[PDB]
């Protein structure tokens, strides 16, 4: 059964609720962003109204093969009416056709969703700097103080800089970048530019990248993995076991492999800058992992609550422990305190 913190009140809708059967009085069905843990139970045997960005869409219909009449697409910073209710979709700064969601409700009050997202002060001048919001239902991933993490583009750097260095000193090493869903495309992407090459990947990841709206992707990726030097593989293969064995494959071509985890948070940035970070080495194979994040820092999640002031605050992630919903109410009224609200 579904969970209240999907339920949006005065309204027909969910949000991100697919797992549960039919819910019992549902007119509509929200959809964030396309991560597994939020799109579960959905496939081409669903007959109720999906609602999402065109980005989200295009990966429904060609991955999961939901019914085209079904699929009910929105565009973005537009105020669209749903089942009587007026909403309006805002980029969520998390992965590819990741949205939060903005329902006025039919009694006055104002709901703000934010699915996952990593806060930006651009966010400010949205369509919410215009009004109030009574209720946030907040992605709350990384609400704790210990939380640290770069910029996305002192990470980029970081990588673009490593890989060019590597590969100008040994013209036949090769890159590898591990996946395991959407988003943090901008790794590879970095990389294959500086190096002048396209990247090469799985038919199954190909199909997939071919569904984002990337501007010119025909000149950025490719199935044939013999013309390319950047190199795309699943996450689990990203040790020296997986390295070793797809090296084999190449044919003689390269000698020594880099590779790139992308991560979210780990304890060694507690004690460790970017510029400082080094990897793991086994003879020819060298594994960098690097904290590029799509969910707010600490810091940037406090920065957007205290801006929007919110009169009531739900999260959505850490919901399960006494001990997380503890911490989290404590943060939420520090923060009202410090700001005045
Ligand atoms: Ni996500």
């Amino acid at each position: 059964t579904c969970p209240f913190y999907k339920k949006i009140p005065g309204t027909g809708f969910t949000v991100d609720a697919f797992q549960y059967g039919v819910v019992e009085g549902c007119t509509a069905y929200f959809l964030t962003h396309f991560h597994s843990d939020h799109y579960a139970g959905l496939s081409k045997h669903f007959t109720f109204p999906v609602y999402c960005s065109e980005i989200t869409g295009n990966l429904l219909k060609n991955k999961l093969h939901v019914q085209e009449q079904y699929i009910h697409p929105l565009p973005l910073d537009t105020e669209c009416i749903v089942n009587g209710v007026k909403v309006v979709l805002l980029d969520a700064n998390h992965c590819p056709g990741a949205v939060m969601i903005l329902f006025y409700l039919p009694n006055g009050t104002v709901i703000l969703h934010t699915g996952d997202f990593r806060a930006d002060p651009s966010m400010e001048r949205s369509l919410l700097a215009d009004q109030k919001v009574h209720m946030l239902y907040l992605d709350t991933t990384y609400c704790s103080p210990e939380y640290t993490f770069p910029s996305q583009q002192e990470v980029i750097r970081f990588a673009i800089n490593t890989a060019f260095e590597a590969v100008t000193l040994n013209p036949h090493a090769l890159v590898v970048c591990g996946t395991y869903s959407i988003g943090k495309e901008k790794v590879f992407l970095a990389i294959a530019d500086v190096l002048g090459s396209k990247v090469g990947m799985s038919q199954e990841k190909y199909k997939t990248l071919q569904c984002l709206n990337i501007p010119e992707i025909n000149s950025l990726i490719t199935t044939d993995m013999c013309s390319s030097l950047v190199h795309l593989l699943p996450m689990m293969q990203i040790n020296f076991k997986g390295l070793q064995s797809h090296l084999k494959k190449c044919g003689g071509k390269y000698n020594q492999i880099l590779a790139f985890r992308p991560t979210g948070w780990t304890h060694s940035n507690k004690f460790t800058r970017i510029a400082d970070v080094i990897p793991q080495t086994k003879g020819n194979i060298s594994i960098y992992g690097i904290p590029y994040s799509e969910h707010s820092s600490y810091l940037e999640m406090k920065r957007f609550v205290q801006w929007l002031k919110p009169q009531k605050i739900i999260p959505t992630v850490n919901v399960g422990t006494w001990k997380s919903r503890s911490t989290m109410e404590k943060y939420f009224r520090e923060w009202k305190l410090e700001a005045g609200y």
